[PDB]
């Protein structure tokens, strides 16, 4: 049984083999495959090969379409998303959300579903191609805040690969129950449980669950979100910023070609990356940004946080609702754990730290324990 993680930036792949639970690595020996499509003339590719051809076939490259399951075309959900979108969205005849490429020679219209079969397929693929047999049963992670019909949507999903999901997984569940697995010296059942916070912001959303462990007894006493806030809004600051600045600089409006928009989202990601492990000015260098010139700025993790003060705001209110929901003291938490690509912002940690008054844990695999987790249900 295979357990993937497949997030709205990154899939993962976990498998139990003897012993233990491992990650299976794709063609280019990788844990980590990018949630992206590329729809070219003679055929399709998907992962960091389509990625590597973002900027290249903007138009006919797609990404960051996980949050478009289960929601109406018509939603101001998806009306502000599909703004900052390099391909196109339509409505599907069903008022559902179409995605719109050209692919074999042909206009394609794409719903989430086929999108996201497309991503599923080549990881089944890859775990075929490391387990050496067929690939069947999985269970798929996804967020702790889908509702029905968005979970129904991933199910339709895995059901046109001819996938037999045992089991859609909250990525919180999914990180409780790993932490239950490998954690040592848990109490024993006749002890005290262990309470333990589970954080995870991704890319596009801040999950976070309370969790009393006991050795081989788990409870959710909670879970609470802002499912618009994550690491993609950091990025979204830095890019109005350094928009802004390109602008009274080089007199170039980063908005009006798409092209150099996207190439300015990369590059202030990477940006955003680097800040986590580097506190010193950085460079953000474009070459050939637009009209042949070269643009340049620099930035460093402080002014990253002021830029970003009203996010960092915005963090402290899910770990509000937990406690409100929960009944839960600060008191009673023995551990506030960290998984997931954007924990990681120093600032972030900063704000969970204070706010639960202890220091960040990190016992997990920030990037694998959902797939683990995933690999452990079944
Ligand atoms: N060292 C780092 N410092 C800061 N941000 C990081 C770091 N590493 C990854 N990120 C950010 O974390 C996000 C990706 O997190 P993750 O892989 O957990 O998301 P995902 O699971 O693909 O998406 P989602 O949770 O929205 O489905 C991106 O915004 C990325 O820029
Ligand atoms: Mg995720
Ligand atoms: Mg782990």
């Amino acid at each position: 049984v295979v357990g993937l993680d497949v997030g709205s930036q990154s899939c993962y792949i976990a498998v139990a083999r003897a012993g233990g639970i491992e990650t299976i690595a794709n063609e280019f020996s990788d844990r980590c495959t990018p949630s992206v499509i590329s729809f070219g003339s003679k055929n399709r590719t998907i992962g960091v090969a389509a990625k590597n051809q973002q900027i290249t076939h903007a138009n006919n490259t797609v990404s960051n379409f996980k949050r478009f399951h289960g929601r109406a075309f018509n939603d101001p959900f998806i009306q502000k998303e599909k703004e900052n979108l390099s391909y196109d969205l339509v409505p599907l005849k069903n008022g559902g959300v179409g995605i719109k490429v050209m692919y074999m020679g042909e206009e394609h219209l794409f719903s989430v579903e086929q999108i996201t079969a497309m991503l599923l397929t080549k990881l089944k693929e890859t775990a075929e191609n490391s387990l050496k047999k067929p690939v069947t049963d999985c269970v798929i992670s996804v967020p702790s805040f889908f509702t029905d019909a968005e979970r129904r949507s991933v199910l339709d999903a895995a059901q046109i690969v001819g996938l037999n999901c045992l089991r859609l997984m909250n990525d919180m569940t999914a990180v409780a129950l790993n932490y239950g697995i490998y954690k040592q010296d848990l109490p024993s059942l006749d002890e005290k449980p262990r309470i333990v916070v589970f954080v995870d912001m991704g890319h596009s959303a801040f999950q976070v669950s309370a969790c009393a462990f006991n050795k081989g007894k788990l409870k959710v006493l909670g879970t609470a979100f802002d499912p618009f806030l994550g690491g993609k809004n950091f990025d979204e600051k830095l890019v109005e910023h350094f928009c802004a600045e390109f602008k009274t600089k080089y007199k170039l409006d980063a908005k009006s070609k798409i092209r150099a928009l996207l190439r300015l989202y990369q590059e202030c990601e990477k940006l955003k990356k680097l800040m986590s492990s580097n506190s010193t000015d950085l460079p953000l260098n474009i070459e050939c940004f637009m009209n042949d010139k070269d643009v340049s700025g620099k930035m460093n993790r402080s002014q990253f946080e002021e830029l970003c003060a009203e996010l960092l705001q915005k963090i402290e209110v899910p770990l509000y609702s937990l406690l409100e929901q929960t009944h839960l003291k600060v008191e009673d938490v023995s551990a506030v754990e960290i998984v997931g690509g954007a924990t990681r912002i120093p600032a972030v940690k900063e704000r969970i730290a204070k706010f639960f008054g202890k220091d960040i844990s990190t016992t997990l695999n920030a990037d694998e324990a959902v797939a683990r987790g995933c690999a452990l249900q079944c």
